[PDB]
């Protein structure tokens, strides 16, 4: 169609062109910064929408319900007003006002628990909520729409746009929806090729991602679609995304260098490599923080 | 050819959903936000840099001045950092530490003059720096690069988005490069069109643009090739934008709401109308500043 929607989705892939090793491997970057709401989050969030809205489990004017407050939020209360629905994010009221306002510009409803009551309080709340009737619950992590997302557009486009020569796939784990729909792709083809998911080394801290407990992966996860998995330490993440800016001209957010990061270590140990790492969103809500400066 | 350059121009136009008179008019909106650095000014930024290339003018590896601070700068140092020059922005010591991160993130070396100078004294200075053969001043406001690029990309994507169907055209106008760009573009086709500049009313402040003394538009705007010139007020701009991304799901900037409020008015007085409208950039970076939360 002719809306915002279709804005959704077939981001570019560009190739660094100096940073990492001089051993005949490539490096590209998908920008998922580019999705009309500034991250990769949007593909999720139309799609579990959309496929809700096939089901009949939803239509306009519904109230929708989620607790987060990062780029699913943001994507969620997007995806909402584009398509109108009443969106309902929950989360602890410790949130930044620059952070609450990413979603409440979209006219999304924020419905606040106590600090105490942290995420798990909200995830339980929203919970409450689904199971009443009060609205849809989403639920990001075990909802098999998110990946579906990638499924269906994220990993036919990689596949499309390096026309089948990538030979490792890298990305930084929050739902993990990204890296099981693309992996779910990518195992259809006939060439082999290298599922790597990167996680936060225990103790750093990358927004958007997070190191889950080994056995208490989200649902949506599939340990057999992943080769792989690295730990990605905060300072690393955060040096090669500003070095990204710097050497690339690719202004992105600190996973986003971690993803680098990674496709950069499997560079170096594979000459030839063909690697196509996720940029997840762009720099411009991280400013505040000081990661940059 | 791969990189993040090619990523530059080449933006979304979508029609607007639900904001707009019901009398046959349609407004779209030309997605500037969506170039790499999240702003219209990447097209000039590249356009003055790569014909300065042509012309032998520069070679990776120059300075480049430029006195600014906004989108320009951002722009500019974008560009400095994907093609490998250094990077010299002026502007007086009163920017946020979010301002000038934005600018430095990317390498770029910021220069600063006294509020008491202010934004003409960074102007004088650069201009100073680029005589005593310090680097290549690009000036913005009086480059013919500038509508140069509007004139190659922005118009000829807009009439080949449209299907020529086009009938007005509405801009917010700062240096003027964008209008003059695809005014001229435009009127090259047999189809008449209405070009529509919008600028702020006195007293009014919108970020991006400025009410340039009668007499003293920048150096390469041209009378002729426009229309029609409507004042917009601070408010009604403001208002607009948050209204685009409540009803639209579309999240940009102040100048942006305001060129929106524009293409509503002449909308609204033309029934049957095909108004397109440039969306400057999006809105993130205008969250520390509170005109949304
Ligand atoms: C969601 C997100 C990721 C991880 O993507 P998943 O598909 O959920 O694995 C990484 N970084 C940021 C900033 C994100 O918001
Ligand atoms: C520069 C700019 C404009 C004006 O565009 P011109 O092509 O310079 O007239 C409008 N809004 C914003 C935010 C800008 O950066």
């Amino acid at each position: 169609m002719n809306t915002l929607e279709q804005t959704i989705g077939n981001t570019p892939l560009v190739k660094l062109q100096r940073i990492g090793p001089d051993n005949g491997s490539e490096i590209w970057v998908k920008l998922e910064g580019n999705n009309p709401a500034g991250s990769v989050k949007d593909r999720a969030a139309l799609s579990m929408i959309v496929e809700a809205e096939k089901r009949g489990e939803i239509k306009p004017g519904d109230v929708l319900i989620e607790a987060t407050s990062g780029n699913t939020g943001i994507a969620l209360a997007m995806i909402a007003a584009l398509k109108g629905y009443r969106m309902k994010l929950l989360m602890p009221d410790n949130m930044s006002q620059e952070r609450r306002a990413a979603m409440r510009a979209y006219g999304a409803e924020l419905i606040l628990v106590t600090k105490e009551q942290g995420m798990e309080g909200a995830r339980d709340l929203a919970l409450a909520m689904s199971e009443r009737g009060e609205g849809k619950l989403l639920d990001q992590f075990n909802n098999p729409d998110n990946p579906y997302a990638h499924y269906t557009t994220t990993g036919p486009e990689i596949w499309r746009q390096t026309s089948g020569r990538i030979t490792h796939f890298v990305s930084s784990m929050g739902t993990t929806g990204t890296i099981t729909g693309v992996s779910r792709f990518l195992r259809e083809q006939e060439k082999p090729v290298t599922i790597v998911g990167l996680q936060p080394e225990e103790g750093s801290s990358i927004p958007g991602i997070r190191r889950w407990p080994a056995e208490y992966m989200p649902g949506i996860f599939n340990a057999s679609l992943v080769d792989e998995v690295l730990d990605i330490h905060q300072n690393d993440a955060e040096n090669t995304m500003r070095e990204l800016a710097v050497r690339e001209g690719i202004f992105c957010g600190v996973s986003s260098g971690g993803a680098v990061a990674g496709a950069l270590r499997v560079a170096r140990a594979t000459p030839g490599a063909i690697v196509v790492a996720i940029i997840c969103d762009r720099g411009d809500r991280y400013l505040s923080t000081g990661v940059f400066g």
